[PDB]
């Protein structure tokens, strides 16, 4: 398991469920281009986005739509999406989550690198 | 200033208006004995808690309304307040922010210390 | 599993490990009585504190030992404990996950409430 | 003040000083064209991106350039920068304050806003 995103949901206390989660990885000309995708689960988790082959070193950018999030449950958002940037390096560890905070008009992501 | 709360509402996008604040400081016998108090401004902050000779070194806790704050506002949230405890002026006087940012089922706070 | 604790590191993005936890439950003279306590795991949770028997609605404070953890690892703390103070209810759902996210000079924490 | 951003350091618990911050408007053709851009002061803020004029309504892009700082007090961080997106002015000018706070592994972001 290389990379999973985690969120929840600060106003109700728990996951945040059904998120789009858009991951997308930086080409030789500077665009970014899709790479993997998903909704968050009943339990705010995403899994299975990529796999060891193909999560090479790069820089990677992760979206969470979490406009449309709050759409869904009636709630005025701030931001368009929630974004995390990072280069991916196989000399720490090996797994990687991204968790994140979300609220209205605050969020914080948190990277969790283990092995 | 020695001492100075700042608050912010995550749900709105704004300063946390009128939100209770008392500071207890740790007495020789252990228990905590009442400090100071006040409530914070249309700007989210509490400015005159204390003064540089009251403010002696100690082991001080700042409890933020955090439950009165969202009920007053309508809302059920999920704690009673925030606490927040910490040695202070142990190498000399410094000035102390205490930030807070709240959300129903959550809160960050931060400290800003100046010398 | 009633009651869960969570605590993440957000210098080293890794799980808290080794991080003492305390748990109260205010008495009728409004102190607070030893409930249960334990370390985090290599995972950065503490499993096992109480059973749905024992965790019956009243006030709850969980006291995370931050100041021991960042002074084991080499690092200048601001916070004694990060502090989390709540009522448990029986009407809402029925696991409470306290979570915490751990920084020298600030900390969040939210409540993750499931069935 | 149309557009303020504040950055804080959670290690030291600081104004994150010199921090740089690029602010892009997404264009008609869909690509983030340069709006401002600027460095944090000694007290963590950055003052002077825009004026009223300026700032008109669109999607902005906030980008703090969080690894260049870590990288200048010779700590090596997780993410390439932190990014804030959002939709403004929709509704008639608003003041925005996004404001930062940075740990090595971890950021939150809030953003206020006042009429």
């Amino acid at each position: 398991c290389p990379l999973m995103v985690k969120v929840l949901d600060a106003v109700r206390g728990s996951p945040a469920i059904n998120v789009a989660v858009h991951v997308f990885r930086k080409a030789a000309d500077d665009t970014w281009e899709p790479f993997a995708s998903g909704k968050t689960s009943e339990s705010g988790e995403l899994h299975g986005l990529t796999t060891e082959e193909e999560f090479v070193e790069g820089i990677y950018k992760v979206e969470i739509d979490t406009k449309s999030y709050w759409k869904a449950l009636g709630i005025s958002p701030f931001h368009e999406h929630a974004e995390v940037v990072f280069t991916a390096n196989d000399s720490g560890p090996r797994r990687y989550t991204i968790a994140a905070l979300l609220s209205p008009y605050s969020y914080s992501t948190t990277a969790v690198v283990t092995n």
